[PDB]
């Protein structure tokens, strides 16, 4: 059977402060994890994840079929042609077990210049009725900002890890324009669990989601304490232990591009588990026009033979391709 992946726990609390040497020692740990399996748990992160999980559970267990149609993305509801990313992603009982709710930057309001321009990947969030879900929109928008703050701190650590000044990524990660998304994913318990909703890997492993690299700079994930993720390493697929106190962090393919695969986007997949659980990723995206020149921390002159790629181009192309795969 399957070995346990090396997923260290890194105390990231110095990244919120002003002790520079202590931040360097965190950066080394991020470097090491990023060069090894590509995953680590951020601990001492400051976020109230238990309240996050409670508020999200109160949403998932009270939303009704009627509300799901009314919030649905265009893949499920042809009336909602402006909803490509943000909204409800329905289950299909008997066929597709997972369901989810995605929201974007709360600053993408009707008056935002990118919303006025109808720029791809920018949308105005949709929310359920306040009287049916009291406090949920306020909680969810505040969560966005709480995990944005953690993510900014982690990006300082990645920058220092790569030999850069600490604002190297974070200067492109701004409240007014970030393309970052939160997804509130419900994986259900079902008896019987329909086989059509279970995928099978080439090695026989039963899956809910097939192998992929993330479409992100980094991914900052809170999950229930139910083991399910696997990472491909040179030793094969290895189990990522659960830890519902920490945030599980990994690089996405934009980081791999920027660093010339020095920090790889690890390939991972989601095992099928018949359990009622949550998976709450924050996909750390930059702004639409953000471009960082690619570099290589293994080469003496730092030069890379990769071409600069705007984050908007990356993200549009990536979200489609992941849907296709
Ligand atoms: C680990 C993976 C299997 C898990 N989260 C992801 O990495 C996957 C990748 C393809 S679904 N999720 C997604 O990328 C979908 C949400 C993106 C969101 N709609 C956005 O546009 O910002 C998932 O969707 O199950
Ligand atoms: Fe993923």
């Amino acid at each position: 059977s399957v070995s346990k992946a090396n997923v260290p726990k890194i105390d990231v609390s110095p990244l919120f402060g002003d002790d520079q040497a202590a931040k360097m020692r965190v950066a080394q740990q991020i470097d090491a994890a990023s060069r090894d399996t590509g995953f680590f748990y951020a601990v001492n992160h400051g976020i109230n994840v238990q309240r996050l999980s409670q508020k999200t559970k109160e949403f998932h267990m009270s939303i009704t079929p009627e509300e799901k149609w009314d919030l649905a993305i265009r893949a499920y509801n042809k009336e909602h042609q402006d909803q490509v990313r943000a909204g409800y992603y329905l289950s299909i009982p008997g066929k597709k077990a997972v369901e989810s709710f995605c929201y974007l930057n709360p600053n993408f309001t009707p008056d935002h210049p990118r919303i006025q321009a109808k720029t791809p990947t920018h949308e105005v969030n949709v929310w359920p009725d306040e009287t049916k879900h009291p406090g949920f929109q306020d909680f969810a928008e505040q969560y966005y900002w709480d995990v944005f703050g953690l993510s900014s701190a982690l990006l300082k650590g990645y920058a220092l890890a790569l030999g850069k000044e600490e604002n190297f990524f974070a200067r492109h990660f701004k409240p007014d324009d970030t393309l970052a998304s939160v997804v509130l994913i419900r994986y259900p318990y079902l008896d019987p669990y329909p086989e059509a909703a279970i995928k099978t890997a080439a090695d026989g492993t039963k899956l809910s989601f097939e192998w992929h690299e993330d479409v992100s700079l980094i991914t900052v994930l809170y999950q229930s304490n139910v083991q399910n993720l696997q990472v491909e390493t040179a030793a094969g697929y290895q189990d990522i232990e659960a830890d519902d106190t920490g945030y599980l962090i990994n690089c996405g393919s934009y980081m791999a591009h920027l660093t010339n695969n020095y920090y790889k986007a690890p390939i991972h997949r989601v095992k099928w588990v018949n359990a009622e659980r949550q998976s709450l990723p924050f996909f750390v995206n930059l702004g639409y026009d953000s471009v960082i020149d690619p570099f290589d921390p293994r080469e003496p002159n730092g030069k890379s033979d990769r071409e600069p790629l705007s984050y908007g181009d990356y993200l549009q192309n990536g979200l489609v391709s992941l849907i296709n795969k």
